């Protein structure tokens, strides 16, 4: 059995990071995000992955997607295409996908979960999708916007967007599994399975949620981004090696207030102080007394002595200043380098940039 | 003869533009500034050109200067290269530049003029640098910032970064010609010709100036984009084939209010009103009574009936509504799309977005 995973997609939301890697490449506590879900079908067994390749076709994706080396799996990546929709990379990819027998899965590059994949035993009960549109309990699905409405029989009488009253709280969470006929529905053309298909999937009745009982979290934007790495941190502290603590003695002395992942190859300095649901890169120098409250730290990124970087994201290359504040949900770029005393309140600065002055107002930095 | 053009860097101030394409390919007029720079070159008999590629290696500048086909002249493509800098990229070519006992030129793909290159024949008597720092007149030497002390004799005394007292109004052209011993000068590593190489060279006195007479323009930046094109375009609309008019019935009937650039593959409306100092790109479709007031319409965009957009930078793919109007200085990304309506005053749009509310004050769409 093969899955496939949408890979494509401009980044909107996640603009500031996706201008130098596309967004399944852009690192989620320690590791791409599509990691984590090739290593969760992998634990499921599935050895063929197939990625729909849309923004950044080779410079990006190919060349960075040595994991095929690792983790036992194999990609095709012979959906190189302009952009086609949500949809459309399964109509090119009908012809590789061989109209088998058995079905496949379908996944998107920005959901984080426990991902119980156990939808491919269970839910075979006579559907065109096993449980295909999987869907997660959220109480905040007025903004969300997409609102599936689930009864006891599990047969999706419509999708409401924005729905006034109180049809359901469920909405999609991002995973699918097609029995191989659907490539006859799909047409050869840009289209959306979320605006398209699945309206007429559910009309027909052949559409049929799937239930989640654990954490669920589309991280594609940095609001999202930071609450689903406080929401995964928890489950995979046990999982790797990265009292009241996760990596406690890597450098000097410092303390945790939680849980956390340090890289096995991060400095950090004496008397620093990594909080509750942070991430440091590998090869990344944290300075002597900082506070790593909420924050994720990317690669070859330094932090100098006193900084405080909460509840925000800085790119994988940047130079941060010493007594600087990074506070709210902000976003730094690739090569970004910030001035000692600076402080950014909650503002989006764009890959190689040099910030010298105090913004103390939500913005973007160009 | 042969040049060097310095085609690295990030393109900083033209952020909206140059995340799609490097900062020599943005098209200025109807052409990339790189090119009227090879034009120029070709047209004083330089058949080698040598371009520091650093952003976007292989990616943009190998594949889109297909331009060497044309033009009757040849890239040598041997500059890939990390962020060396301004002054690095020509230590890197040491090799490729044979050290011959020839000049050679050097010029930045940022900034447009007559280019007078007579300096070749002119300026031999006895300079290391052949009036290698040409300057040029601005009133607005404070803000720029880089003022050249340049007296009668020529013999730079030192380089002054917004100097109080008036010590001179030339400032840097970004136009040099070195003799090839300045490559033991450069060191191989990264550094900057503006603030590493030139101040020695001065102090060593082997540094002259060259004085420009005609216009000059760094359109690096939008706004000295919009200058520079309203500076530019009287000179070229004889040159090129694009009463008070230059392309007057192109599509339909319309007006001409000056100077413009329409290309022969763009249809333009019918009533439309091209002001003055307006380029139209190729296959560009403009509405029935659009104002194409002071604005640059790249590649296959399309602009819809009764949209005004004046003094502003629309992308390469954008579809601007209707009743659209796009003023001061805003700029669009690749593929930006404006619904009916939408007044952006001074807004920059990065690619691939959707514009579909007001915004009255200058700002950055992300
Ligand atoms: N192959 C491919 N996948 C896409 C495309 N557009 C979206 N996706 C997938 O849809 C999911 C979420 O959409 P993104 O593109 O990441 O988010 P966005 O940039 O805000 O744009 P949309 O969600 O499409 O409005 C991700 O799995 C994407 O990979 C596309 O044009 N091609
Ligand atoms: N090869 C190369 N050329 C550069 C580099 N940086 C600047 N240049 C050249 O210097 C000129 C103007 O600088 P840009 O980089 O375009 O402008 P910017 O992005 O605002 O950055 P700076 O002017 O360098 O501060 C252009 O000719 C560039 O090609 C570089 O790192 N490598
Ligand atoms: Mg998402
Ligand atoms: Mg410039």
């Amino acid at each position: 059995m093969r899955a496939v995973i949408l890979v494509g997609g401009f980044g909107t939301r996640l603009r500031p990071l996706t201008l130098t890697t596309p967004k399944p490449l852009v690192p989620f506590c320690n590791k791409p995000m599509i990691i984590h879900q090739i290593e969760a079908l992998k634990a499921v067994g599935v050895t063929e992955v197939i990625l729909a390749v849309a923004y950044r076709p080779e410079a990006m994706k190919e060349q960075m997607d040595e994991w095929s080396r690792k983790l036992g799996v194999s990609f095709v990546f012979s959906v190189e295409e302009e952009p086609l929709g949500t949809a459309g990379p399964l109509a090119l990819a009908r012809d590789i996908l061989m109209q088998d027998d058995k079905p496949f899965f379908v996944l998107n590059s920005d959901v984080t979960c426990t991902f119980p994949m156990q939808e491919l035993l269970d839910f075979h009960k006579a559907h065109g999708g096993e449980g295909t549109i999987m869907v997660s309990q959220v109480t905040q699905w007025e903004k969300y916007g997409v609102v599936v409405y689930s009864p006891q029989n599990y047969q999706i009488e419509r999708f409401v967007e924005k729905p006034s009253r109180f049809l359901g709280d469920r909405i999609n969470a991002g995973i699918y599994i097609f029995n191989k006929s659907i490539l006859d529905r799909i047409p050869p053309r840009r289209a959306s399975i979320e605006k398209e298909i699945f309206p007429a999937m559910a009309a027909e009745g052949q559409l049929y949620a799937f239930n989640l009982e654990g954490f669920w979290m589309d991280v594609g934007q940095p609001k999202d981004y930071i609450l689903g790495m406080t929401k995964f941190i928890p489950s995979l502290v046990h999982g790797n090696r990265e009292t009241e603590a996760v990596e406690h003695q890597r450098g000097g002395r410092f303390t945790v207030i939680g849980a956390s992942l340090i890289d096995p190859s991060a400095k950090i300095g004496d008397g620093a102080v990594i909080g509750p649901y942070a991430s440091i890169g590998a090869n990344c120098v944290i300075g002597e007394s900082c506070r790593i409250d909420n924050a994720a730290i990317l690669e070859n990124s330094k932090v100098g002595k006193g900084t405080m970087v909460s509840r925000s994201i800085v790119g994988w290359n940047n130079r941060i200043g010493s007594w600087c504040h990074i506070k709210d949900i902000s976003v730094l770029g690739d090569d970004v380098e910030v001035k000692d005393g600076v402080i950014l309140i909650g503002t989006k600065v764009l890959p190689n940039k040099d910030v010298g002055e105090h913004r103390f107002e939500p913005g973007i930095i160009m």
